């Protein structure tokens, strides 16, 4: 009925290109790489606040469910 399709499909396109697992999880350094490709500078305060509050699935490996909730609200 009412959903955001243009920005969600562009976040998934950069995520699947920079893949650690395949279509599910990307690495801790690849979170900063995808943010530069879309339109957001990964600063020391932004990177610290995102991996510490929004957890890493394994050791340093962020997944798309918690990633898409924090990335759509901050860089909209």
């Amino acid at each position: 009925a009412f959903l955001s399709e243009e920005m969600i499909a562009e976040f998934k396109a950069a995520f699947d290109m920079f893949d650690a697992d395949g279509g599910g999880d990307i690495s801790t350094k690849e979170l900063g790489t995808v943010m530069r490709m879309l339109g957001q500078n990964p600063t020391k305060e932004e990177l610290d606040a995102i991996i510490e509050e929004v957890d890493e699935d394994g050791s340093g490996t962020i997944d798309f469910e918690e990633f898409l909730v924090m990335m759509v609200r901050q860089m909209k």
